[PDB]
C-alpha cells in the first residue's frame, strides 16, 4: 500500500521497475511501464514476462533468467517490448536473487 | 516489505533518497540510499521523528510544508517542493547537507484509527 502511494516517486527514473520470478511471472512492474509500453501495471501482474517480449528475444531474456551465464548476479541486456504507443527496445539493468525461489529485479530503459 | 528490501538497489538510480513522513512526522520509511547522502542506516532512522535529522531552523518550515493546507497549528497533486538542512555524518560536511524535498502529500492507508496524510518525497542534494 505504501509502495502504491509512493509509486509515482519512480517517474524520477529513466525507465520502469521490473520484477520477474523465476516461473516468468511479473512478480511486479511500476506504474510507469505506462509511459513506455502504454500497458497499465494491473494487465501485466502476475502474467507471463513473454507476452511482453518480441518472440525472437524471449530465449534471450529466459537465459537472463538463470543462474548460469542470499547473493545477486548482476544483469545487463537487451530485449524488445510491446509497445502499444509496434515493439520498442529496452535495455535491462539489474540483479538476478532470491522453498523460495530466484528473481530478477530490474530497471527496462529506451535506448 | 521483504520484496520491497530486495529491490531497495534499484534506487540506486535515484539522484536523492526516498523518505516517507507520516503527520505525526515520524519517518514511516527511507531507502537503503540514505547512508550515501546522510551517512545514516535505514533502520536507525525509520520510526523517529523526521525533526531530529532537521536543522532546528529549517523544522518549522517542514512543519508547515507537512501540512496539506500549508497550515500546521490549481495543480491535480498536493506538491511540495521546498528547501532543507539535515544532519549529515559524513566527512565532506559540517553535520549537514542542504537538500531539496520534491514529492506529494498523500493518505496513507495500511497502519494499525483513521488513515493520516503522509509526503512522500525525494530528497536530492544542492
Amino acid at each position: 500500500s505504501m509502495l502504491q502511494e509512493g509509486e509515482f516517486l519512480l517517474q524520477a527514473l529513466n525507465g520502469f521497475v521490473l520484477v520477474v520470478t523465476a516461473d516468468a511471472l511479473v512478480f511486479y512492474a511500476s506504474s510507469t511501464i505506462q509511459d513506455y509500453l502504454g500497458f497499465q501495471q494491473s494487465d501485466v501482474i502476475h502474467q507471463s514476462v513473454y507476452e511482453l517480449i518480441h518472440t525472437e528475444d524471449r530465449a534471450e531474456f529466459q537465459r537472463q533468467l538463470h543462474w548460469a551465464l542470499a547473493s545477486f548476479m548482476e544483469r545487463c541486456f537487451r530485449c524488445r517490448l510491446r509497445c502499444l504507443l509496434g515493439f520498442l527496445a529496452m535495455n535491462f539493468q539489474g540483479r538476478l536473487k532470491y522453498p523460495p525461489q530466484l528473481a530478477l529485479f530490474a530497471i527496462a530503459t529506451p535506448l
